[PDB]
């Protein structure tokens, strides 16, 4: 598996806006919320849990990193895959994307899988 | 078990104004207290007891969160479980709360269960 | 034990002013000086020994914590416990006491057991 | 093996200007795109993967170097293993380059080997 | 062994002028370079290597205080143990300087052993 295959989805040229750390059976967790900088279209949730799934072993990186850019508000590239968790109260509250990737776009473009 | 789950309790637009770590039964803890924006009405204090209760797995991500809102001093929503610490000194100088989640705030919603 | 054990001492209204990092036989610690706001009475010095004493396991916090109450300059009530370190240079450098716990404060009160 | 090693590839006088988290094969990773400070010549891209290579284990020491190097927008030597990675799309997408080393540049000379 | 026997040295008045971070014979390693803070003299050139020497314990805590008085620019006394790295590439590029404390100087003292 690869953050950069085709069957996961991505979404540019976002600044990370919202959030939340908590814990779900025995694993701690997070979420994001990215709008489009340019305030246009639906705004993105997708998480992160601890020891869940089989994005688990970057959980710890992808949270530092979800951090560092919701410091700076730069945008980014946020990278998921989509219908992932199934607990129905959460997805409800957050969604059912697991967060896969993070990348800056400062230049020209966006630095991942494109 | 989950953060959002309706048997924990949350409070919502505020910002963490106190921060508390030290040790107890051989645990590192820490507490913080929180205070709604607008100064209205009654502090929560809320800790986190590195293998104590449930919410043990979450202890360092708490922390590293609390620490953060802590430093910005944004609005937040802070969720805790009630009645969870015994030691009879330490509930008086802090709280029984168990803190089990931090979600940051606009000026319209939190991004977390409710 | 607890930090706030009526057998441990502490120091409210400090600042701390001077941070030591350093190594004694295996274990890394760190130190710290700690000065009152108003600059009255004597300065308190405390340290924290890696893997050392009753409060080993909270040397990562406290060391983090130090670190963030230093950079801030803030207001911080220090707890301590006596005559730990026995080690004659190096509390003739720095003094016996264990660092057990960090507060914040406000105008009124610090934020940890008195 | 080491940094310096002469069958290594250095860049001096560069800035880092993109940063991506992901994962690969269940190994966290992370690439850093760096430009000349100047202007002139092509991007360095470079990537580690924190189970992969003989440089795992420097994995998150470079991936916390990159990103405070990231954040002051100063001039480093980056210093690579070409041709490490061999996954197709990741490579086109990215580089083959291994990530080594990571120096701080004075005024007239980079901190680290040449 | 101690930071502070009277076997290791130490230098004065001293501001971290350089970081550099890599790997060598499988142990993330780090060096710095400190220079007087008033201008003079000699620079002090020291590394840390993780699985080496007997210092090696307090790498990851001497890595984190060197990263954060480089960030500040302040004044540090630096506390090395004199010609411990053998590998001559190695002590060519940077030195034979093993890190072993840093302690913080205000105009008058610096607070460390002396
Ligand atoms: C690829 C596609 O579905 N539609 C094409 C347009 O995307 C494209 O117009 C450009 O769109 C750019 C944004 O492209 C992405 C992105 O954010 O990187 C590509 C993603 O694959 C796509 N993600 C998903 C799940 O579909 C994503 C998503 O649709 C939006 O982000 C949601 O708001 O869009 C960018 O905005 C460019 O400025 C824009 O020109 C063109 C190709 O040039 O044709 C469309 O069919
Ligand atoms: C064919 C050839 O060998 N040409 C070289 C000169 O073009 C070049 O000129 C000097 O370059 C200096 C910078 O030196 C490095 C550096 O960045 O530190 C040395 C690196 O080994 C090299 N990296 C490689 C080959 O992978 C790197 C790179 O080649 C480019 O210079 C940077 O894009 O340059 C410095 O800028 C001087 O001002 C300049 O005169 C040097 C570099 O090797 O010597 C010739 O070999
Ligand atoms: C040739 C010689 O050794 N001269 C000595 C003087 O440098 C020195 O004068 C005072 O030095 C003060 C700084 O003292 C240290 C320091 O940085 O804390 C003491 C250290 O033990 C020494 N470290 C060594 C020798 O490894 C260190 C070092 O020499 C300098 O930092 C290098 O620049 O100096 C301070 O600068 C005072 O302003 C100055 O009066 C004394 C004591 O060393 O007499 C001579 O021995």
């Amino acid at each position: 598996e690869w953050t950069g295959d085709n069957t996961n989805a991505y979404y540019s040229d976002e600044v990370i806006s919202e959030l939340h750390v908590g814990q779900i059976d025995t694993s701690p967790y997070f979420c994001i919320k990215t709008v489009k900088a340019n305030g246009s279209g639906t705004p993105v949730v997708a998480c992160a849990v601890s020891k869940q799934s089989i994005w688990a072993p970057s959980f710890k990186e992808l949270l530092d990193q979800a951090r560092y850019f919701y410091s700076t508000g730069q945008s980014v590239r946020i990278h998921v895959q989509k219908n992932i968790w199934t607990y129905p109260l959460f997805v409800n509250t957050f969604s059912a994307n697991a967060l896969v990737g993070l990348s800056s776009c400062s230049a020209t473009q966006c630095f991942g899988p494109k």
